[PDB]
């Protein structure tokens, strides 16, 4: 079985005395025992989170560069975050993508070096608005999939983040049956073109506008391993999203 | 009196031991009379270098972006960074500008929103290899430097650098002549748009393949006060670059 996966997604918020009391909050929080509990807290809180977070959560940074060390200022590598005790970084992250303009072969890039340095990715893809209303999601996130798995070095440290770029921040929550759908469809698209045994095994998270209120009948859909949470994960509901099985 | 200012850019270098290793070297400078040193560590390691440096070294952030908190996954803004206990940002940097594709009009917004922040910053701007033999150099630096002008809150907070591209990384440090001709110019454009005060009191700094054999003839030339250096900022011969007017 795949065991159900929930990512908090801080994005730029924050500084230590908020922070530090969500992180209190958390600690105090039943995890399920057949639940995997990631926080993402910006990059200049990595470590600070890491000392204040209990271990039965780990921690992620939301991006990384494809190098080990070199000459790219404001970038970080893999080797620093698992230095200050991370376990994950978020790549292709709807953010970076179309806002910061990053490449899919960029990302792919990005993936394979994670990877390569032991690093576990929530690989995030997902339409934009007018890619959905032209019909053509499958068509978009198969392509940004394919890069992907073309780059992973280690499936067993990969989790797969369905994003709708028109779901996340906007309140405008997928439904249950437009999650599982696409899903289902990636599901099928790892069977095919990579092994049986990938797609069993491979967390599909869905993310966009994930709240306390929707978390449920989406975590019930069969191929919805679980969340990746951006505005709700600073709020006291993370936890009921953390228990939404 | 503009205060010899030398800032040592980390960039994507640097664990915790070796970066504690080079903090302990850097503790132990004499940091001499009416001299300022700032060092950018990568971002994960802001927090980490302010706890373990000496209150004589500042910190400044490698990056930031444009607004105080919201949904920009994967970057930082000066609130974080003062949070942090960093007083700096390093804004335009040429890796940032040419790998990673940052705007002048970008540059231009970070500038506004560090600086309305009360965030100091050290501003980069050069010309590349293929605009200094085309003869536009002076074209170049004056239309990034009016871009931060425009976005200036407050000079008193700002270093101007100049770091031509092709300099970066290269070994090819530019000669003492060629730094303060670009460097008079500058000058010369901040009294002719802004003011004499202006002109007087900002501090620009070369920076481009520094290192102690390339410093001092440098920092002797009369529009060249100090310096933003990238690799040699990683050894023990930043502290010979501190230095320099020794």
């Amino acid at each position: 079985s795949r065991k159900f996966f929930v990512g908090g997604n801080w994005k730029m918020n924050g500084r230590k005395k908020n922070l530090g009391e969500l992180i209190t909050t958390l600690n105090a929080a039943k995890v399920p025992a057949d639940t995997e509990v990631v926080c993402a807290p910006p990059t200049a809180y990595i470590d600070f989170a890491r000392q204040k977070l209990d271990p039965k959560i780990a921690v992620a940074a939301q991006n990384c560069y494809k190098v080990t060390n070199g000459a790219f200022t404001g970038e970080i590598s893999p080797g620093m975050i698992k230095d200050c005790g991370a376990t994950w970084v978020v790549l292709g992250h709807s953010e970076r993508r179309h806002v910061f303009g990053e490449s899919d072969e960029l990302i792919g890039q990005k993936v394979a070096h994670a990877l390569s340095e032991g690093l576990g990715v929530i690989a995030c893809i997902g339409e934009k608005l007018d890619e959905r209303e032209a019909g053509i999601t499958e068509k978009v996130v198969f392509e940004q999939t394919k890069v992907i798995a073309d780059n992973v070095k280690d499936w067993s440290k990969v989790v797969l983040a369905y994003e709708p770029v028109w779901a996340i921040g906007t309140g405008k929550t997928a439904t249950p049956q437009q999650a599982q759908e696409v899903h289902e469809k990636l599901r099928g698209w790892l069977k095919s073109n990579v092994s049986d045994a990938v797609a069993q095994s491979t967390r599909i998270i869905y993310g966009g506008s994930v709240t306390g209120a929707t978390c449920k009948e989406l975590a019930s859909q069969p191929d919805v391993d679980g969340f990746l949470v951006g505005g709700a994960s600073l709020k006291p509901e993370f936890v009921d999203i953390i228990n939404a099985k």
